[PDB]
């Protein structure tokens, strides 16, 4: 229960980043870009980490042109791609690790 924020204002903050969980085997942009059909995403605005050997961690970070587009994608939660439900959770560029201060 409990749902609310209060204090959002139209157009402000939030670049439109999102976090995916439970990606299919060999999940890549080619599959993502399409998975978000109708939505507009920025070029090279996607991140797909891996394990110590390079095995996808079923996680990814996409950056939408703007929040307005991010929300539209949020509704696509639990959306499976081929045979693997995908969990989408609103995220931020700052979160997306990149070996540096960008954290917290």
């Amino acid at each position: 229960g409990s749902s609310g924020s209060s204090g959002n204002s139209p157009d402000t903050a939030n670049d439109g980043f999102v976090r995916l969980r439970g990606l299919p085997f060999g999940c890549s942009k080619e599959e993502i870009v399409q998975f978000f059909s109708g939505l507009e995403i920025v070029p090279n605005g996607m991140t797909l980490p891996v394990d110590f050997q390079g095995r996808s961690t079923g996680e990814a970070f996409v950056q939408f042109a703007s929040q307005e587009i991010a929300e539209k994608a949020l509704k696509k939660h639990k959306e499976r791609i081929g045979h693997r439900y995908i969990e989408i959770f609103k995220s931020s560029r700052a979160e997306v690790r990149t070996s540096g201060p960008s954290s917290g």
